[PDB]
């Protein structure tokens, strides 16, 4: 149980990221790209639900706002272990393969992100009372 709290967190601060990005106007969202801005690859946009439906703006704001919610989270831990790295590699991975599906499904066409952002206040919400 524990072996997992590490990724529980990990996609705790993501989703709080990525709801805070999605919460914003276009300009402090270019504001938070820049100061994330320099990039690694995630892939984002193969694992969104129903992508063929997804414009290229919805597409790029949500993948921007993931791939920024990876930076900030993962920032905070200095000088890390093999371990660390290890570990948000798979926490990574597990927002990335598991939850990116899951954030972007049933989205409403009149506006995609505001679903996003909804999605991910509720999975974030359980997680948070799963880990109190």
């Amino acid at each position: 149980s524990n072996a997992t709290r590490f990724e529980r967190n990990f996609l705790i601060n993501s989703l709080m990221f990525l709801e805070t990005i999605l919460s914003v106007d276009k300009k402090l969202d270019d504001a938070i790209h820049h100061f994330t801005q320099g990039n690694p690859r995630y892939q984002i946009n193969s694992r969104i639900t129903n992508a063929d439906d997804w414009s290229k703006e919805d597409k790029l704001k949500f993948t921007s706002a993931i791939a920024e919610a990876i930076a900030l989270v993962s920032e905070k831990y200095e000088n890390p272990t093999s371990e660390t790295t290890e570990q948000i590699q798979s926490a990574r991975n597990i927002l990335l393969d598991n939850y990116v599906p899951l954030l972007t499904a049933n989205t409403d066409p009149e506006n995609r992100l505001k679903s996003v952002r909804e999605n991910s206040s509720q999975i974030r919400k359980e997680l948070i009372a799963k880990l109190k």
